[PDB]
DNA sequence: CCCATCGTAT
DNA sequence: ATACGATGGG
């Protein structure tokens, strides 16, 4: 057996169809293809493979053999290799394993993968039908969604055909939900068309548990084939040049917003914060007030008749609501699709009806109301000391970075100065805007309006519950008092969405751009967990031993890696590399990073600054004592040095990490074989050194002193290869009495990892 | 031109 | 399993 696919990722396509749904399956491969067939633990889904000789650019099957294998393993083994490959199974007339073969168009890469076969009781039962009471086929996109849809309403969809109507339908505890589509044929798109044919109207009903495994077949075709049948099970065909994939399965007041993203974009800032709201509805607009449930932060929203393309009430009615399940119902189909809020005189649901752009798309919804009462809400007169507004996205960001270091947020409001501070374990973090009018980008403009100072500290629990209606307006508005309640507000056309909140009692060395200092620490933060850095005028230096004491981590930052750099007095900083993370993803990877330390160091500073911006977050980490490492300094000869894509060491590491905890290097003459040898099967990676003028960043350089032979362990390599942000090339020494050095270069630095072989 | 959906990679 | 990128459709 021998047969090649042009395309690998087209047989990954194909497993990947049907992987979740069946554990073991065999392949019978024939003179005229491969067909599979198995099915599900419960044993009512079956799903039947054919592969025609047509499918694959090479096909030749001496003898008719039986391909028994895991899905789970074949599927890893269909992970490794570029998909642009060219893979080839390959079997001997009696297999003890399977050989995979990929190969790219040049001959650079070469990876070879074997699976172990295994004994499965397969009677391949081939059968269809020649007459279905009904046929139809649509997008394999609109309908795995359609069922990903109403599966969060009931257990079990129904679908029912009549002449020129296909109508899906569900009904649970939470609500019920019917999307209705009909036949149409596109000229400029055909792959977005529905074909129906009906030779008689079905009613059948299927569990939605066997459908959601079923729409996993769209990784197959861009179009899902349906036949429906009141005597026989059902079947969904994913076609496929060539062949097909099939699952053979058998049945058991009115309000329209413009845009239904509105509407989701409101709930999204109810929910998580307010279980569940009464929508008070009103010839005037729509009103809802909800608190949360330490009954500290109270939501207010008010959406006016003017935000709504067309609004009518005949009599005031309250719909109680549970915000989870609406959000379910909101969550389908389109954001932009119109929205509508039907409900009958006594009202006992509230009907959505969603409508696409497109006529002949539609899908509506049916929401049980709760019973909640009203009962009691008052607000005195408040008056504020202070009152600002800025971008809702630089607050919300304020409000996730800072979050990160205290359980607590204090805003402080002095004369042009607005101060928002965190102060945790640790270490404290503060930022500090400054207001500003700008007649380019004036929307992105800082407004004060300060009668008295203020201080004030929030949960930042309730915080960012208070972020979530950024979505709502570009702005948001904080008036803040010392007596009265902190009020947010987010302005919607024509409404508003408020949040009250209760208050509580409680070396200079300038980065370029910030983001070289983050992805520095991100390549090694997973290697050790505690690290010194050790400052001196020459710039900053690590070196740091994992508790196992089997790879030591070197890093050196030169100063002319620095836009600026000074050094008064050699300090040296322990810090948590954990701690240092959660720091250095608040600041813009753009904004200029500075570290300053006094020369009795306590703490450091981690100053984000921007560039014409009066922005400045200020961030301070707590240091520690780190007992520093013992230093060998061995100058030896290696046996081998190699220098490749990071990139591409990087993949290779990750897809042979998935066979075995161990991962053998062996270099030879002109070949470098990575070999990875577990229990579902070994893999194998062969690439060979070359020079591309073109692109040298591509190219592989070899020099070998003697042949070598290291294993090495997979856990360890996961984490070297993360270097791979720093440069785009890895150098790697290897030698039989040494230590390998797994080198990334960076401008006037390096990140060095010396890794011991088993 | 913008938004949504699907596929691929990490 | 999640996130990001690319392609297709509206």
């Amino acid at each position: 057996l021998e047969a090649k696919f042009e395309e690998a990722s087209l047989f990954k396509r194909i497993i990947d169809g049907f992987k979740d749904c069946v554990q073991l399956v065999n392949f019978q491969c024939k003179e005229d293809g491969i067909i599979a067939q198995a099915v599900d633990d419960s044993r009512v889904l079956l799903v039947s493979l054919e592969i025609g000789v047509e499918a694959f650019q090479e096909y030749r099957c001496d003898h008719p053999v039986t391909l028994g294998m895991d899905l789970t393993s074949l599927s890893k083994i269909l992970r490794c290799g570029n998909n642009t490959d060219t893979l080839t199974l390959i079997a001997d007339n009696t297999p003890d394993s399977i050989i995979l073969l990929f190969e790219d168009t040049k001959k650079d890469r070469i990876a070879e993968y074997s699976l172990k076969l295994m004994d499965i009781d397969a009677d391949f039962l081939k059968i269809e039908e020649l007459q279905y009471d009904s046929t139809l086929s649509l997008p394999s996109s609109e309908f795995s969604k359609i069922v990903r849809d109403l599966s969060q309403l009931s257990d079990s969809i129904n679908i029912m055909i009549t002449k020129e109507t296909i109508k899906f339908v569900a009904d649970g505890d939470i609500g019920s939900g019917s999307v209705i589509i009909k036949p149409f044929v596109d000229m400029e798109h055909p792959e977005t068309s529905i074909k129906l044919e009906m030779d008689q109207p079905v009613d059948l009903t299927f569990g939605a548990k066997y459908l959601l495994d079923i729409i996993k077949g769209s990784s197959l075709s861009d179009r899902v084939g349906i036949r429906l049948s009141s005597e026989a099970p059902a079947l969904f065909q994913f076609d496929l040049k060539s062949g097909f994939l099939q699952f053979f399965l058998a049945p058991k007041l009115e309000a329209k917003f413009e845009e239904a993203s509105l509407f989701k974009r409101i709930i999204d800032g109810f929910k998580d914060c307010v279980q569940l709201v009464n929508f008070q509805c009103k010839e005037d607009g729509i009103i809802a007030q909800a608190v949360d449930d330490s009954r500290v932060l109270l939501v207010s929203l008010e959406i006016g008749v003017e935000a709504f393309q067309e609004y009518r009430c005949d009599h005031p009615v309250t719909l109680g609501m549970d915000l989870t399940s609406l959000s379910k119902i909101l969550r389908c189909g389109n954001n932009t699709d119109t929205l509508t809020l039907i409900a009958d005189n006594t009202p006992d649901s509230i009907i959505l009806l969603f409508e696409d752009t497109k006529k002949d798309r539609i899908a509506e919804y049916s929401l049980k109301l709760m019973d909640i009462d009203a009962d009691f809400l008052k607000i005195e007169e408040l008056q504020y000391d202070s009152t600002l507004s800025l971008p809702s996205s630089e607050f919300s960001k304020i409000v996730r970075d800072l979050s990160q270091l205290s359980d607590s947020i204090n805003i402080m409001i002095t004369k042009e100065t607005i101060k928002f501070v965190a102060d945790g374990d640790i270490g404290s973090g503060s930022v500090i805007i400054k207001p500003f009018v700008d007649m380019e980008h004036p929307e992105t403009s800082i407004k004060l309006e300060m009668d008295q100072p203020v201080d004030l500290t929030f949960g930042a629990k309730y915080l960012l519950d208070i972020i979530k209606g950024s979505s709502l307006s570009d702005r948001v508005g904080i008036r803040l008092s010392s007596e009265a309640p902190a009020l947010f507000q987010f302005d919607l056309k024509s409404g508003f969405l408020q949040f009250f909140l209760a208050p509580k009692f409680n070396l200079e060395a300038k980065f370029e751009e910030a983001s070289l200092f983050k992805r520095i620490i991100d390549g090694f933060k997973d290697c050790v967990q505690l690290v010194n850095f050790q400052c001196k005028e020459d710039g900053i230096i690590a070196q740091a031993v994992d508790d196992s004491r089997v790879l030591l981590v070197s890093l050196e930052i030169g100063v002319e890696a620095f836009q600026e750099y000074r050094c008064d007095h050699p300090v040296t900083l322990g810090m948590d590399l954990t701690s240092l993370s959660k720091i250095l993803r608040c600041g813009n990877n753009t904004d200029t990073l500075t570290l300053i330390a006094d020369n009795t160091p306590d703490s450091i500073i981690l100053l984000f600054e921007d560039t014409k911006k009066d922005r400045i977050a200020e961030y301070s980490l707590k240091l520690m004592d780190i007992d520093a490492d013992f230093l060998k300094i061995e100058e030896l000869q290696y046996d081998s040095t190699l220098s490749l894509p990071s990139s591409e060491f990087s993949k290779i590491v990750r897809d042979l990490s998935q066979l075995s905890d161990s991962i053998n290097i062996m270099i030879t003459k002109e070949t470098i074989k990575f070999v990875a040898d577990g229990d579902i099967g070994s893999g194998s990676v062969i690439i060979k050194p070359f020079v591309d003028m073109e692109h040298p960043e591509t190219s592989i350089k070899l020099e070998m002193d003697q042949p070598v032979d290291l294993t090495f362990g997979a856990k360890y390599l996961l984490d070297i290869i993360k270097g791979s942000s720093l440069s785009d090339r890895v150098g790697i020494r290897l030698s039989s009495e040494a230590p390998a050095l797994f080198q990334f270069d960076l401008k006037s630095g390096f990140l060095q990892f010396f890794l011991a072989p088993k």
